[PDB]
């Protein structure tokens, strides 16, 4: 039951199932994985593909010959399995040189280095077939108020993204960029901390059509925000280029639980929205199998990400198809929400006495919205209790 | 010491000092105030002006003759004191008809009513001299996932703001709109929950130049976000049309404490940024004197808002003017953050071996940023301990 | 399916289904309910009983004759339906006199009044059959640091609870007290903010055996705490005298959603624990039907509280009874967690070389805990996807 | 100005200034420090002493000869500087064997190992002069509901603390234990997550007088709780055996900023309370210099912890000594809060008509508490703006 196949477009970062379990208070609990092994094991579970940071696929500091062999072995694993590489990203956070940021480091030489490291990896990502290049500015931010003038930092961040767009255009590449917001951790506060801040920033770039967002479930929940609402705004803007799926229990450190863990009802409404909107990109899991697990638990955790998506997909589709739910949606006026407020135009609205002078405010106020009945139908569908 | 005068541009909502102290668990602890009295008492404290919701100035349901007398008395209080009215707003949240929203109510007749109620008050706001019209969509949102399709709701919200822009343009008014974000409360989640989401939405409106943000200290802090950072992004976008100043202790209900209470260091960095950026709009307090207070405590609380702004203004200016701080800012490379990363252009960056092939990553990583020394100078300045 | 009956011990506060929908930003959306009607409608839904604050059952300020008639009508509704009254409480938060607290008000005359108001209602609660008397100190706390010396306030709170215990002992009553913690709202911070702080305080009372806790799902979640863990500690202490069931979406204002809404997985683990531990008290819902609802939605929301408890009870029981889960629990060493660490005693442990000198730390570290497989079995059971 | 000396009792963990800067997303930015160097540098800054985990002072896995040399060098640094060692603790979190806990690990052999590792270090702590032994159960908890039966885990935690008390009693040691709560991180939820839960647990131990709490500023703030309030409850219980001072910006990952950073007003009210209550234990800083800093920034950050404590101590003492504040405290009835509610006894209260039948509730309700004036005096004192 609920068995994934590559057609479901489920993808995993090499750093997810490859996480060795080091945390701020703990040493590694698992040995490092060869990317080749991760590709094979994920393919056996029904995954569609994998994603990578530059430094996950090629150890930092590798010589050209070593780099060529790493890529060759990875390419052979992709060929052996039929796995794809839909997205890649740059590691601009692990190395100490990035301790104050990459694109917005106060040191200009570090900013130039970060751009060169990214451009090198864009070339590789294109070679491996990626359609999206993600930027997660995890080190862009501050622990103290004097350390970062944010207007200057946003100037530098715009310059960096503009140069990357000039670069991909210069090479004729079709790849597009997706900014992954996060509100905090590892910096005390991170620039572009939410989907909204990232969407707003893109609109000031030179070529905004090249940039979208890669929202992550847990990151918007770390700000206490409603992730399905933020996804709806990204879709409304035409900017949901990619998504990171995982679980998070509220406002605390970034947990990266498997998808479906954390806020289960939010996971249900997310799947409902992605399927209703026809999102066609990768269903990418950015999760960490807990460091309590051995390698068998790693693969059980990855399998559970995909299983939970498929269960929620079934339950959301049953909800929207149920005639009793369709009647409840009309009872709650979701049909009226989708109708224009004033297609008659401004002057007609101003002249419409039923909109003000003769509007019976008390009769309107007395009409219940029937949202609790609708939501209990949604709960009954989610739980299989209809 | 620290005595405000009207030139400091401090303004207060009638609903702030007028709050009677009703909370979700408590009846009123103070009698209602006549707006005329609030104008007089605020003017005596050194305020520049006042702001209003339609229903603060004219009781809901007033006849035309009553409305004319309310406005006449208010105008005479403004004339007697020299107080101004720089901003007004519509109450689209108190009346039960708005229980599911105003501009994004599922009922289309309620959406049309909300627009007509707003347009009536825009006319009054212009008559009283307001330069900004604020929209706080406190009822726009949901407690459950099925109750609001957010893409449809954003369609309705765009339609509403577009019609309001068509209206002000049709009348030749100079007033501009400012959206006030809030993440939650009274709805479980509110649409446009942060500065970023509001900035992003404005960019999809028909006439984006007419709309900016009215961020509130406590609202961004209710999402755990850094308010000075969000203000910097709004300034970077050219969209800080107005601001609401108050205090909040972290992620919990909207406290609306007096400015300077709550997160004191964030208040310091906010004042530093507003003064450095040359923000020229009203310094508006959206606060509630705690319901423990009598009327004398109300005015003490309002006075404390202005006092705390003026103390922080002095301390931030002393910080930025101190030669030892200026040296520390250079030591931490804030000068380098303000320099373009690659004014030499993309090809020059790609050909620059000092940016990659010959970049000494370890030497760069070893350079301390000296941010702790800088931040302790900032603390010493804030505390008057230099 | 999932139909409650009085044997399931579900109870509701009169203030829950009776909530008129006033919030900090909104007027009432529903008319007041007669307690008699609430008793009848709840009984028809399958409830076991109701609970009350003094001022829910008898309007504040009633004369003795009015008080007698209110009680008489309520008693007749209980007799007509077979509903019980297992718990009552005092309203020490709505009236303005309590603006700085009841038992810990700075004014001594208010503290004495609060005690007298409570004692009057203890007598009534006993007359109506209540076994538990709840204290929720919603006004005990502060918005500012100077306003409340907390050691002195805890002295006053101990004095109050000690006097109430002296009173019930003096009358020969069997009723016991349960303190309901909440971290904040309506005060900026509330004294005894969590289950732990309340348990710790009880241990300093004169007669600790008379006092336990009445934890509420949403209140511990407002501090980001794990409600099943806090319930387990209360059960471990022998102090779970009563419980308040509802839903909450994380750290924000007190939402009081219907049970099962909010954090669904936490609701599952709570029901699992209450049923496994054999909790025999009332399953009391302290919830507010959202103000979007009409009276039909009120009863739909109350019905959904009970339905969701019964669904989760079925799924948790199926989880614990499944032989595959029982094998997974052994694989994860939950059996070993329940065995004493050192029943052999201290000297035997000190002399046991297998505990230190010869303990193979690496072999132990390499053993996976298999928690992800266990948790996916739990998810499959909760979702009915086995 | 504000220069610390050893008489101020400021202490630092070796792991604080010794933190190399590894975070969940970043490699080390600083070289490891020799404990001898940290002792010397801290002594030069005016510190009183240092604290240690076993594995900070002696590398894990050291032979007896290596252990003896590590201790010998450390003892010579203490002798050379006059630094003391007032507290020590065990590392039961870094090694992978502790991935599911130490005292509450599901594996019984790990629980026995954790006890033996602790007992070995208690002996060393006593040899070095420590008066307090801290337990921070950072790995005691869970990411999922099935993985840990919390009642069984609390049984195991009680067994462990009881055995440690039996051990110290058996040796005639005077050292006492202090439990350090934390709500989450590194586990999804940690057992005994707050001061209150720890205080409540101690009351169920065999010899409760041997155990107190070691609360940390940032940890209670990670639950959104008011740290001065929790400290007041610990003092009220007689259980403040030790304290960890640092800074935290609200509900997010554990930041461990230097003391005075984070919530400055809470730091002021904490210092006010510690000084007013006459707390005589170490003023211990559990902080991490940010990984942006070099070694000079490490010592600047440590110096700033002590400076900020001394500034706040001066400002709080000036507040409490100011006759205008003393008058404001009487105006707000803080004197009445410290008076018994009913020293006349229960029967006198029941017979006192001024407490109920003749209490003028409206006159009492109308009396303002004057808390805003009091709090602005506190702000003026903190800012040096009187
Ligand atoms: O950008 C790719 C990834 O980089 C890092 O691993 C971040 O922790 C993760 O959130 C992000 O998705
Ligand atoms: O929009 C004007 C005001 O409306 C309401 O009073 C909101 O509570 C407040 O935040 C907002 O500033
Ligand atoms: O104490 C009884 C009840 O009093 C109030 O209604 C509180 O809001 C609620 O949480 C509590 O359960
Ligand atoms: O228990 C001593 C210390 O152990 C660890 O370093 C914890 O991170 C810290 O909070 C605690 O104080
Ligand atoms: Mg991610
Ligand atoms: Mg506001
Ligand atoms: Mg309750
Ligand atoms: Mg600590
Ligand atoms: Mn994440
Ligand atoms: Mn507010
Ligand atoms: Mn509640
Ligand atoms: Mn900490």
């Amino acid at each position: 039951n609920y068995q994934p196949t590559p057609e479901d477009r489920f993808t995993f970062g090499l750093w997810t199932v490859g996480w060795q379990g080091r945390d701020p208070f703990g040493d590694a609990t698992r040995r490092a994985l060869d990317p080749v092994e991760s590709v094979r094991r994920l393919a056996e579970l029904g995954a569609h593909g994998v994603t990578f940071h530059d430094d996950d696929l090629i150890p930092f500091g590798s010589s050209d010959s070593e780099r060529e062999e790493h890529v060759k072995r990875f390419r052979q694993a992709l060929d052996d399995t039929g796995m794809k590489v839909p997205m890649a990203t740059t590691n601009l956070f692990t190395h100490p040189v990035f301790k104050d940021g990459g694109f917005t480091a106060n040191d200009r030489d570090v900013r130039r280095y970060a751009l060169r490291k990214t451009i090198r990896n864009i070339d590789l990502a294109v070679e491996l077939g990626a359609e999206t290049y993600v930027a997660w500015g995890g080190r862009e931010g501050a622990e103290s108020g004097g350390a970062k003038d944010v207007r200057d930092a946003l100037d530098r961040m715009k310059e960096a993204f503009d140069l990357l767009g000039e670069y991909v255009t210069s090479q004729g590449y079709d790849i597009r960029f997706a900014i992954e917001p996060k509100p905090n951790e590892p910096r005390g506060d991170i620039l572009l901390p939410t989907v909204g801040h990232a969407l707003a920033f893109i609109e000031r770039l030179e070529r905004p059509e090249l940039y979208g967002v890669n929202p992550e479930v847990g990151h918007e929940q770390m700000a206490g925000l409603n992730f399905p609402h933020g996804i709806a705004q990204a879709l409304w803007a035409g900017k949901l280029f990619h998504i990171d799926l995982n679980g998070q229990n509220g406002i605390k450190y970034d947990q990266d639980l498997r998808f479906g863990a954390g806020d289960l009802r939010a996971a249900f409404w997310l799947v409902d929205l992605l399927e209703s909107a026809g999102y066609s990109g990768p269903r990418h899991f950015d999760f960490k199998p807990p460091r309590t697990e051995d390698f068998d638990g790693v693969w059980a955790s990855a399998a559970g990400c995909m299983r939970n998506y498929l269960i929620l997909k079934e339950r959301a589709a049953a909800f929207r198809a149920d005639p009793e739910v369709q009647e409840a949606l009309r009872a709650s006026r979701l049909d009226e929400l989708a109708r224009p407020t004033a297609a008659d135009g401004l002057q007609a609205l101003l002249d419409d006495r039923s909109a003000f002078e003769e509007f019976d405010v008390d009769a309107a106020a007395a009409r219940g919205m029937a949202f609790e009945r609708l939501d209990q139908l949604a709960m009954d569908h989610l739980l299989g209790a209809r």
